[PDB]
């Protein structure tokens, strides 16, 4: 009756996903897979998984699972998604989805031709505060949106837990800004044109750690997506995304501390949009950790109902195009048409 | 010794300039001029000015003043500055300086040819809080700046006091954005390239009331200038400009209620950068009103010492270039080279 999952990639963040898989009603992890046997043992012992594999080929060979959860780094995403599609196994794939938009399109096509669902684990839009902003705007409380700011300015050491982030020529837009752009899309709709600027401030890394992006939404709204890992503040907001929205009849302001302020024609309300601290969660990551449960529960529900997921492979293409457009615009200096990429 | 000014254009805002000239040490107003005899008489009686002129030509013929203060709307600025230059009378001119960058350049050249000081009355940079942001950044408290935001988002009815604002094809950038762009230059240095997006939300006006501008500064910093007169907030912040700067060693945050937060290698400090309330001032205009005295004292000090003003006609060209470029960019969707325009 309960769905049997396999998780490929028993890394740092997979721990959160395994915890959340327990909590998910209607699904559970029956097998795990990691290339590194030290990590394969650590996650296997912590969560009590009998079926353990050193390689995905062997995992897919034995089968006996209804979906696969791909939590590896981007290098192996294309191959694993192609293995999932070849074996008719529904697939979740971590962000970043593919190395390029081209790779992502081919991965989406293969899943559509194989008639299997594909969800990108894109969990920032599933955070409680972000969901609450969506709910307010959708209700018509502030009228039609015309301007937005989506901001993530931090000085937190993400590099200890994720050392590959300090490594490449690309960093903040690919790692983090991908989330902020997904949120911009989620709240204000798809993007027509995009223009971006990037900068490297931190001397200890190779890639860019500041990006300011200006989005022209198809509905007429303009927004700012500004992200930074070189912002030294007196109160560290990591990993909060702060959101301002102006509409024809009012405003939404999601400020630091999950404080949601809404002004409209009938006055002004202040509310607490904080995440629940789950038993297995840990501050300040508890915001992200709740959303892992939300998105994995959403996956499990949608697989039973047989409907399209929110951050599906097909949908997530429209987020990833913005990431590639941003890198292009930053190197060029010029505005980039998003529609011509897709 | 006591300088004698003539003021041309006895309008709404001239009243603030006249109160301020009273308070200025080393200068006062010996004559006034306006085409509208109701305004000439109202302002003449309020401030006890004996010499009153129905036209600037006759004023300049009689003379007996050491400088001229042009507080008319933009239409008259070119002619009055050209009259000043021909009569070798130092001139202050209100914003917007000229109708176009061409007109501005010719006005600047004419004053340089005649060897007379020309200052644009551009008073937002002379506000106590804006000056404090400059002082902090100048001191090296936050290191080299790399990112900024300069924001003026309001829903205040500016149209009652200034009806002309509701009538033009152009509105927020030439009226207000001009100030915010001047502040961006003042804080982060001159701009190499610029891109802008505009919108009309308010159905009772002819011009754009929302503008989002992305600046690439010559020193390598990126900045957002975002302005709006269609933003409906719980607390109305008019007419405060909010400022965020991020530097290599810290952050500056000038937030609503004139709160100034500076974070550096030592730690955070919180200051109250509120303006003074002069005897003749009124809430909420008192910050602007104080800055009228500051810029007018600055004029008077510099005229006595023979030095150039901060917002000189020459300097103001680099502000006005950004205004004209933003309109150009808003229609094109394209980035505009500022260097090519000057
Ligand atoms: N908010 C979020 O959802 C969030 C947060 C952090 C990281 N992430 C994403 O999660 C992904 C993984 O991040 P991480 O820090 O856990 O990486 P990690 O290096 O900690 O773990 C990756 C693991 O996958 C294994 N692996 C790699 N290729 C494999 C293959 N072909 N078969 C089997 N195992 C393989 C490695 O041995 C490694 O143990 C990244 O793409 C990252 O962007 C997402
Ligand atoms: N922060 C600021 O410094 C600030 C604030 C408000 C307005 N302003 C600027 O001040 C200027 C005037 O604004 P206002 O609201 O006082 O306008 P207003 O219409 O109230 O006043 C203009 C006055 O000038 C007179 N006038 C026009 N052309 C003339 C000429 N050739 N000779 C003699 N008199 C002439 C008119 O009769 C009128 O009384 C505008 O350019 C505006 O942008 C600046
Ligand atoms: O998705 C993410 O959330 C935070 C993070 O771990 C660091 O940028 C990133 O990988
Ligand atoms: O210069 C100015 O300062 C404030 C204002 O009056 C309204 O936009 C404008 O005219
Ligand atoms: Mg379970
Ligand atoms: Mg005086």
């Amino acid at each position: 009756t309960e769905l049997k999952g396999a998780l490929i990639g028993c890394g740092f963040f997979a721990v959160n996903q395994m915890h959340a898989w327990k909590d998910v009603k209607g699904a559970g992890i029956a097998a795990i897979c990691d290339r590194d046997p030290k990590r394969l043992k650590l996650v296997g012992d912590q969560f009590g998984i009998e079926r353990r594999y050193g390689d995905a080929a062997a995992l897919f060979a034995d089968g006996g699972f209804d979906f696969v959860d791909i939590a590896t780094t981007v290098q192996s995403h294309r191959a694993l998604v192609e293995m999932a599609a070849a074996h008719k196994v529904p697939a979740i794939c971590q962000k970043p989805f593919a190395k390029s938009l081209s790779d992502a399109k081919a991965m989406v096509r293969t899943c559509e031709n194989a008639d299997i669902p594909l969800m990108v684990h894109e969990n920032f839009r599933w955070q409680t505060p972000i969901q609450a902003v969506k709910a307010v705007l959708e209700s018509g409380a502030i009228g039609e949106p015309f301007w937005g700011r989506f901001s993530f300015r931090s000085g937190f050491d993400v590099f200890s837990g994720q050392p590959y982030l300090a490594e490449g020529e690309r960093f903040i837009i690919e790692d983090l800004g991908i989330h902020t752009l997904d949120i911009a899309r989620f709240i204000l709709g798809d993007v027509a044109t995009l223009t971006a600027r990037t900068k490297r401030v931190n001397p200890k890394i190779k890639g860019e750690d500041v990006a300011t992006i200006l989005l022209d939404h198809q509905n007429g709204a303009t927004s700012i997506v500004d992200v930074s890992y070189a912002t030294k503040l007196g109160t560290e907001p990591f990993p909060e995304t702060l959101i301002d929205i102006d509409g024809t009849q009012g405003t939404i302001r999601l400020s630091q501390g999950y404080r949601l302020e809404v002004t409209g024609p009938n006055g002004m309300t202040i509310s607490d949009a904080s995440p629940q601290l789950l038993s297995w969660a840990s501050r300040p990551w508890h915001n992200i950790q709740e959303s892992v449960l939300a998105i994995q529960q959403h996956w499990t529900d949608r697989l039973s109902s047989g409907g399209e997921t929110s951050t599906s492979g097909a949908d997530n293409l429209k987020t990833f195009a913005l990431v590639e457009a941003a890198y292009e615009s930053a190197a060029n200096g010029r505005t980039v048409d998003i529609g011509a990429m897709l």
